[PDB]
């Protein structure tokens, strides 16, 4: 695992601060905060206001979130800057107290990239609850890369990319802080997720890796969005955030919790919204930026991906 000082921010602090927002609070005077990191093609509110913003409020947290522009479609290394800055702020603002991080899809990759390359936040992050994280990218993005219709983060979230290679070689496929990874074998966006083994994109060594079908059986189907919004997902998330081990406890969930529909504590209005979670995301992707190469790795990550090819050529130290 990398050590030493944190790499410098490529973006101005003022820009990173504008991306951070808390519900009913300022990061400089927030109480019991929880940082939420959105998925690709969405903003914090787009990913969570129909699910984890109201759910985490009910658990006694002040939900905060980052909205890296544009809709998490730009360089993942930059999106990570919004998070690193957010954690530094919230930690100090809550009176120097560790806080939990809750992510969805790419947000999980962003969280792990930050923990791996920015040492200073490892002691500030209490635990990590990731839903459908793609630490190893996805094979499904492959075709889009070929047709040159992929946004910067889509290339990076491609299996075998320079980014996911750098994460692996840096030691990021093993938890850094207590981590729970809830995911589904029936994920239409992120694959492979079928083996319920280290072969899965969402698997982290030493982590509490929870594949939905391992607990609920093969006929339990929850897609990329259901992994975040479902009643079962809620029961595992609540377990993870309350747990004294920092990870969800098997004793806290089971077969009786195998409900694929949006969490019960959501209003009828929120459930409908949670059900159409993918619509805005797909729209943003379809209309967003496109390129025929993967964005270059920043200096700090280059030694870990020697030989891979990015927009400027073959990576070298
Ligand atoms: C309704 C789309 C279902 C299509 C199933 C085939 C898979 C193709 C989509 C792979 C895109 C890879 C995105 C990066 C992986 C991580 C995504 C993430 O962080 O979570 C966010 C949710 O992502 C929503 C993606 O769904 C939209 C994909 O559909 C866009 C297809 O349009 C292609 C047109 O060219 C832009
Ligand atoms: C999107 O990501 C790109 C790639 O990292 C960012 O571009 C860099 O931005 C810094 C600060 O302006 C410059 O010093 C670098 O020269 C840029 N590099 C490249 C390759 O463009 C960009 O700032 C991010 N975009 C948004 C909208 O946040």
């Amino acid at each position: 695992l990398p050590s030493g000082s944190d790499p410098a921010f490529s973006q101005p602090k003022s820009v990173l601060d504008a991306g951070l927002t808390c519900q009913g609070a300022s990061p400089s005077s927030v109480s019991k905060p929880i940082l939420l990191v959105p998925g690709t093609g969405t903003t914090g509110p787009q990913s969570f206001d129909s699910n984890w913003i109201p759910l985490s409020t009910q658990l006694g947290y002040t939900p905060c979130w980052i909205s890296p522009p544009p809709f998490m479609l730009n360089d993942t290394q930059v999106n990570t800057e919004y998070m690193v800055n957010a954690i530094t702020a919230l930690y100090a603002g809550s009176g120097n107290n560790k806080l939990p991080v809750l992510t969805w899809s790419q947000g999980g990759l962003v969280a792990q990239w930050g923990l791996t390359f920015f040492p200073s936040i490892r002691s500030k992050v209490d635990r990590l609850m990731a839903f459908a994280p793609d630490y190893k990218g996805t094979v499904l993005a492959g075709p889009l890369d070929a047709l040159a219709v992929s946004a910067p983060s889509v290339w990076q979230q491609t299996t075998g990319s320079a980014l996911t290679t750098a994460l692996r070689n840096a030691g990021g496929l093993t938890q850094i802080v207590p981590t729970t990874n809830l995911y589904s074998a029936t994920d239409e966006i992120v694959q492979p997720q079928v083996s319920n083994s280290p072969l899965d994109s969402s698997y982290l060594f030493n982590g509490k890796n929870v594949q939905a079908q391992a607990v609920c059986g093969p006929l339990f189907v929850i897609d990329h969005a259901g992994s975040l919004t479902s009643q079962f997902s809620y029961v595992v998330g609540r377990s993870a955030l309350r747990s004294t081990t920092g990870q969800a406890r098997s004793a806290d969930y089971g077969i009786t919790d195998c409900n694929p529909l949006p969490a019960n504590d959501l209003t009828p209005e929120q459930k409908v919204a949670a059900a159409a979670l993918l619509a805005p995301a797909a729209a943003a992707i379809v209309a967003g930026p496109k390129q025929n190469c993967e964005p270059d790795l920043m200096p700090y990550a280059r030694p870990f991906a020697v030989g891979k090819r990015t927009c400027s050529g073959i990576v070298t130290p």
